[PDB]
């Protein structure tokens, strides 16, 4: 089985990415640009980027190329889509004077600056931003942090979390992840019998309604890449839960100023 994004998960991505960054703004005091920066130190200067559609596996993803365009652009970086797909659109895009280049199979996405020889990988650069804006919730008043998945995406989220110094609690379905990140990193494995709340969340499931009521405190952020969501509206609602979600572009952006 494979996790990946479908066209309607991409549907008006530039009101999905308007809503994330108001999102972010409201519960970090920071923009998406802002929260880059303070990641990586970076600001964008109209880098030209090239991305390249990919048929490989699975194929090409509608919208996915359309999106990457869209969040570049919003971003200010001077972007294109080849018109060739795969090698033949490496070429095109390099030809054409791409500084980074943007494509992605079913098993890697990546970003490589070939100005600098920086390259990003898509799940780490998500799951720390994801991570690090769930972390700056202003109103947090804890530094403990519930984990819920400790995949390609979670992980590295959670080694973040726990180099920030934060209490980082973590939970995955599947034992043998688990026992992996408490032994490599460190973190407090987390018992859903004997539940606590938390104010600060970070998700990163392909599952739906994951975190439980019990976790949950009014007004707390909850931080996710997943899809579909990982609470339902109705929990949403009843605990305000301040929700940051959006498909692609956040990770995107993480991706792209991690390597300028
Ligand atoms: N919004 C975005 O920009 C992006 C979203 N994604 C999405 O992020 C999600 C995670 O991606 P990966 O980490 O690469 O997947 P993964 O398969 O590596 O990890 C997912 C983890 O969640 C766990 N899990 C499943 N159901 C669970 C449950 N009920 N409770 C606790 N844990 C559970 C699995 O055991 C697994 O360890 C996917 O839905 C993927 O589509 C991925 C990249 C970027
Ligand atoms: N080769 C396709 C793209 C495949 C991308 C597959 N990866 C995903 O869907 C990841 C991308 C990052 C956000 C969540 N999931 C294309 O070029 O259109
Ligand atoms: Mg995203
Ligand atoms: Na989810």
């Amino acid at each position: 089985s494979m996790a990946l994004l479908t066209p309607d998960d991409l549907i008006n991505i530039n009101m999905q990415l308007q809503k994330a960054d108001s999102a972010v703004q409201e519960v970090t005091g920071l923009d998406i640009k802002g929260i880059c920066k303070a990641l990586y130190g970076t600001f964008s200067s109209s880098e030209k980027v090239g991305i390249v559609p990919v048929t490989s596996g699975n194929g090409i993803i509608g919208n996915f190329s359309a999106s990457l365009h869209a969040i570049t652009q919003y971003f200010g970086f001077d972007s294109f889509v080849t018109d060739m797909p795969d090698v033949s659109g490496y070429y095109e895009a390099v030809q054409n004077g791409a500084e980074i280049i943007l494509m992605a199979d079913d098993r890697t996405f990546l970003a490589h600056n070939l100005k600098n020889g920086k390259m990003a990988n898509n799940q780490p650069c998500t799951g720390i931003i994801y991570a690090e804006i769930a972390s700056r919730y202003l109103k947090a008043d804890s530094k403990d942090v519930l984990v819920v998945g400790l995949g390609k995406v979670g992980f590295p989220g959670a080694e973040h979390l726990v180099q920030k110094d934060f209490r980082v609690y973590g939970y995955d379905a599947d034992e043998t992840l688990l026992e992996r990140a408490t032994s490599n990193l460190g973190i407090i494995p987390f018992d859903p019998a004997n539940p606590k709340k938390f104010s600060i969340i970070f998700e990163a499931t392909p599952c739906a309604n994951t975190i439980p009521e019990a976790v949950l405190s009014e007004n707390c952020v909850l931080s996710t890449p997943g899809i579909p969501c990982a609470i339902s509206e109705e929990l949403r609602d009843k605990y305000e839960v301040q929700l940051i979600a959006e498909p692609l572009g956040i990770g995107t952006a993480s991706m792209l100023y991690s390597v300028l």
